């Protein structure tokens, strides 16, 4: 019987990124960078082999992921509405979604391949990501009631990479956004600037 295996490979870097001195009116802006890395596996739906030993055809299909929050709340309880700024390549889907934004990137498929390989590691695996995918400009709109001072954000947020492997040609699967809006937020973006008021 025809076969899928689904993995989701989350990478989980920590990086900061300065607004500086800011005014209520302004929308500053932080890059979030896709670092290739050590990824662990958090989820996964598998119903064929475990492993290919080089002798045998199964098919490719993978698709890079980004689920990063619409709204932030600052330790002092107020919110920071995340907007984008620029997506480059991404794929921004399930718009409507209020508290999450989607961006996907399927960048191989259908690929016929042989050799060795574990074709459903289990949660807590590990393997090395060597991808890498565009950088994310995101821009944050402040609330006017904003108490004056120093803010330092911390954004949790999913990145990694779902890898299909499949016993046939054509094989498609995308996780269920509420799936992903779930996994594990195992990259931070920590965010800090000053407000200076207005
Ligand atoms: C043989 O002919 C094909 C025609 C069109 C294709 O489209 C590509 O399909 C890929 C399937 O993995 C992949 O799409 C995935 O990723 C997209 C986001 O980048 C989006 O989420 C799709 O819904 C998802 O299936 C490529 O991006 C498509 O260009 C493939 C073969």
């Amino acid at each position: 019987m025809a076969w899928n295996n689904i993995v989701f490979y989350s990478l989980g870097d920590v990086n900061s990124y300065q607004g500086g001195n800011v005014v209520i009116t302004q929308r500053p802006q932080f890059i979030t960078s896709w670092r290739p890395g050590i990824a662990t596996v958090t989820w996964n739906q598998c119903n064929g082999p475990e492993f290919a030993d080089g002798s045998w055809a199964y098919y490719r299909e993978y698709i890079a992921w980004v689920v990063f929050p619409k709204k932030v709340m600052t330790k002092n309880g107020y919110p920071l509405f995340i907007e984008v700024h620029n997506k480059g390549s991404w794929s921004e889907e399930n718009t409507g979604d209020n508290d999450s934004y989607f961006f996907l990137k399927g960048y191989k498929w259908d690929q016929r391949a042989f050799d060795t390989a574990n074709l459903c590691q289990k949660p807590g695996e590990t393997t090395r990501l060597t991808e890498k995918f565009d950088d994310i400009i995101f821009k944050v709109a402040l609330p006017a009631d904003l108490p004056l001072g120093d803010y330092s954000v911390t954004i949790p947020y999913t990145s990694g990479i779902q890898r299909h492997f499949a016993s046939y040609l054509g094989a498609r699967f995308k996780i269920p956004y509420n799936v992903a809006k779930t996994l594990p937020r195992e990259n931070e973006m920590l965010f800090l600037f000053k407000n200076i008021g207005g």
